[PDB]
C-alpha cells in the first residue's frame, strides 16, 4: 500500500515520502510523461513501470508484509499481487537510497509543463 511504501522510504532514506518523494520531478508521486530529471526521478519512472506490469493489482491499497534480515528487505509471502507489489516497492526504496547523493530539492513540486513526451517502459 502507499502508506507502507512511505514507511519503507523513510526507513531506507531518512526522508519523509511526503514531501520528499510525493511531487519530485516528472515521475515521483504522480507519474506520466517527460524525460526523468535525474537518477531519483528515474527510480520513480521504473517504479511506475513496475506497477504498470500489474494491471489487475491495486498497489495503492493492497497491503503486503516484509521483514529486515540485517538491513535487507525480505518480502514475505502473501497473494501474488502482494508479492509483486512488495518487490516493486523494495526496488524503489533501494533505488532512492542509492541515489541520495544526487537528490535535489529544486525538483520538489516540479511543474507539469516541464515534463513532455513519452518514454517507453
Ligand atoms: C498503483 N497506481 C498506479 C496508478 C496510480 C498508482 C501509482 C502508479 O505510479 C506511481 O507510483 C506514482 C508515483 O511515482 C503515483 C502517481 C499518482 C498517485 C500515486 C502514485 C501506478
Amino acid at each position: 500500500s502507499l502508506l507502507e511504501f512511505g514507511k519503507m522510504i523513510l526507513e531506507e532514506t531518512g526522508k519523509l515520502a511526503i514531501p520528499s518523494y510525493s511531487s519530485y520531478g516528472c515521475y515521483c508521486g504522480w507519474g506520466g510523461k517527460g524525460t526523468p530529471k535525474d537518477a531519483t526521478d528515474r527510480c520513480c519512472f521504473v517504479h511506475d513501470c513496475c506497477y504498470g506490469n500489474l494491471p489487475d493489482c491495486n498497489p495503492k491499497s493492497d497491503r503486503y508484509k516484509y521483514k529486515r534480515v540485517n538491513g535487507a528487505i525480505v518480502c514475505e509471502k502473501g497473494t501474488s499481487c502482494e508479492n509483486r507489489i512488495c518487490e516493486c516497492d523494495k526496488a524503489a526504496a533501494i533505488c532512492f537510497r542509492q541515489n541520495l547523493n544526487t537528490y535535489s530539492k529544486k525538483y520538489m513540486l516540479y511543474p507539469d509543463f516541464l515534463c513532455k513526451g513519452e518514454l517507453k517502459c
